[PDB]
């Protein structure tokens, strides 16, 4: 069995081997890269996303959201208040000023310590989940407005048409901007590309030891795991490493800088926060070996999770039985 400790690989593909995406990920497989939920990839030196990022400034963030914390700090939940909307320019100013900037630091490590330390005492304002592409539309190699798309896997694989598209997402961020512990939408997996600015550390716990990151959660939300059966579908919940050492919670971190791609794979819970500013284009996309991830994905049925219209199509194939209780929790 290959990367049998689970461990977050990095790839260096050369310019040929970064022409076919899927067998590209099919490799990374190959060698065990799925085992760790997580794995880095750093373009070849020969290739550029788009030319440069100078005339982004107007992209709107609509729905800027804050992010205030409640718990210890530790173990806390947090609920995204919404502000009115501003530029990318804007943002970036509002990033940079003395009520948000990073603060001074040695090292990553340093920083990762002032984060878990401080976080529940500010609230971080997060551009996330605008619909968008930063990628110029003349590149093409792991241009992520230009993937195959899910449905087309799903009817590929399955023989079944369905409705449906799959699109990226724009994420700008800040210091100590934070995204939960979560799997993928239907433990589909996600790529992300870090467009521009300031790192992204990552934690993460291995698919095969999902399930052990869930009971734990359980335990410290206790009220919430009351009220759900898959709360953390909800996008809300924070755990810390420290907390998940204490308590024997397989997991692993890594930082992500300007110009690298993470991919997360089915069933590979993570969570992390932003170093500073930055923007990040993520989307979703599956593979073969997906399927049966996505035939067994847990489901918020209690109304909180509320998901994308193509999410309907892959519940209602995947997982006929679940169907009607999960598009209730839609509607
Ligand atoms: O970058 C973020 O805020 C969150 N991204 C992801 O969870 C992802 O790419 O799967
Ligand atoms: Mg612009
Ligand atoms: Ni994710
Ligand atoms: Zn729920």
């Amino acid at each position: 069995a290959q990367n049998p400790n689970c461990n977050i690989m990095i790839f260096h593909p050369t310019k040929e081997e970064f022409n076919d995406f899927d067998k590209y990920i099919a490799y990374m497989e190959s060698q065990g890269a799925h085992r760790a939920g997580l794995a880095k990839i750093i373009p070849p030196k020969e290739w550029k996303a788009r030319e440069t990022y100078d005339n982004i400034s107007e992209i709107l963030i609509a729905t800027p959201l804050q992010q205030v914390a409640s718990g210890r700090a530790g173990v806390f939940t947090q609920y995204h208040k919404k502000k009115k909307a501003m530029t990318v320019g804007e943002y970036r100013h509002l990033a940079n000023s003395k009520k948000y900037q990073t603060p001074p630091h040695q090292n990553f490590e340093d920083l990762e310590r002032k984060y878990w330390k401080n976080r529940i005492y500010n609230s971080p304002i997060y551009g996330a989940d605008i619909s968008g592409s930063l990628f110029d539309e003349n590149t093409k190699q792991w241009n992520l407005g230009h993937l195959g798309t899910i449905q087309d896997l799903l009817e590929k694989e399955c023989g079944v048409v369905i409705e449906g598209v799959n699109t990226p997402y724009l994420y700008f961020g800040m210091w100590k901007t934070t995204f939960a512990w979560h799997t993928e939408d239907m433990d589909l997996y996600s790529i992300n590309y870090l467009h521009l600015g300031e790192p992204k550390t990552w934690y993460v716990v291995p698919p095969e030891h999902g399930q052990r990151l869930e009971r734990l959660a359980r335990e410290l939300f206790p009220g919430s795991s009351r009220g759900c059966g898959a709360f953390l579908r909800h996008k809300v919940a924070l755990i810390s490493p420290t907390v998940l050492k204490e308590n024997g919670i397989p997991f692993n971190r890594i930082t992500q800088e300007a110009g690298e791609f993470m991919v997360t794979f089915p069933y590979g819970y993570h969570a992390g926060f932003n170093h500073g500013f930055n923007c990040a284009e993520a989307i979703n996309f599956a593979t073969p070996r997906w399927i049966d991830y996505g035939k067994m994905a847990s489901q918020c049925s209690c109304g909180e999770a509320r998901v994308t219209f193509s999410m309907d199509a892959f519940v209602r194939i995947l997982q006929p039985e679940r169907y009607d209780l999960w598009k209730r929790g839609q509607d």
